């Protein structure tokens, strides 16, 4: 029996959690009311917050399944560990060790590796693992260039560019985004910028889309300067430059339907390309969806040498 710990940064699962989470990210500082309303303001204007936990819930089941269902060699048993939600990265590895787990492994759903997210995650997870004992975990570093994660966005972009009108499928623009980072990841030499350009170059050449740009979002509020340019300015000065008349954003960064794709993207995206005279494009993200999970599975499968 293999340990499968996934990992995320998480999402309240409860609209009541939403003050703990918040507090949480601000590192023990509870948000003042006005910051903490405004982003309650933003998980109501995208519907509510209660589906976007369950996302992550099935991506890890899921794959659980997947992996026991294709291979007859391991029988896999997942965890999740959450950044700034419970279950604690800390609490799934107590558990993995409680239930007598001696081997397992760790995957980030965040297909770019970073200093941040997953480096991060995989140092707690594996210092938790030693302090317990008996324990070691075999991480998953960075997965972008996974031939099927690519294919599923390859896909996604191809059918969004047939289903545009002629007027707009020569006179388009595709935008590759993931989550923006303090510019100070620069002082670990964290590859992450370079792994989105990768895997923008990747994305655009399946696809054969030859006009795409990279760009990042959803930076959070800190005195420091985070990665740019945000995908609202890119956007905008890309139609100046050209005058492109769609945008289709691919948010590989991000592996579900977060507050980050439905409301960073499908809102203030949108805003931009309605300010503009340009229509608004963003496929389907890869949620649970079974052609995902096999990637991942894949993913996992590889890592172990299997
Ligand atoms: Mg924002």
């Amino acid at each position: 029996k293999m340990g499968l710990l996934v990992m995320a940064y998480g999402t309240p699962y409860k609209e009541e959690d939403i003050e703990r989470y918040y507090t949480h990210i601000r590192r023990g500082r509870k948000p003042e009311p006005e910051m903490l309303q405004d982003l309650k303001d933003r998980y109501e204007a995208i519907g509510g917050i209660s589906p976007l936990a369950q996302i992550t819930e099935q991506q890890a089941h899921n794959l659980e399944q997947h992996l026991n269902e294709i291979q007859d060699e391991i029988t896999f048993k997942a965890y999740i560990g959450l950044k700034h939600i419970e279950p604690f990265i800390e609490d799934a590895v107590a558990e993995m060790h409680k239930d007598g787990i001696t081997e397992a492994v760790s995957i980030v759903l965040a297909p770019h590796f970073s200093t941040f997210s997953v480096q991060s995650y995989n140092k707690r997870a594996k210092e938790e693992a030693e302090k317990l004992g008996g324990l070691t975990i075999t991480s998953v570093e960075s997965w972008y260039d996974e031939p099927k994660f690519v294919t599923y966005w390859v896909d996604r972009v191809k059918e969004t560019y047939a289903s545009m009108p002629e007027d707009e499928r020569e006179n388009a623009m595709l935008i590759v985004s993931a989550h923006s980072l303090p510019e100070k990841i620069k002082e670990f030499g964290d590859p992450y910028p370079d792994q989105l350009h990768e895997s923008a170059k990747l994305i655009a050449e399946g696809a054969g889309v030859s006009e795409y740009a990279v760009g990042w979002q959803s930076e959070g509020n800190t005195p420091d300067p985070w990665l740019g340019p945000d995908v609202q300015d890119l956007t905008r000065d890309l139609f100046e430059q050209k005058g492109y008349q769609a945008f289709v954003y691919v948010p590989v960064g991000f592996v579900a339907d977060h507050l980050e794709v439905l409301y960073d993207n499908d809102y203030e995206c949108k805003v931009v390309t309605d300010d503009i005279g340009a229509s608004y494009y963003r496929p389907e993200m890869p949620n649970a969806k079974p052609e995902f999970i096999d990637a991942l599975a894949t993913v996992v499968l590889k890592k172990l040498g299997r």
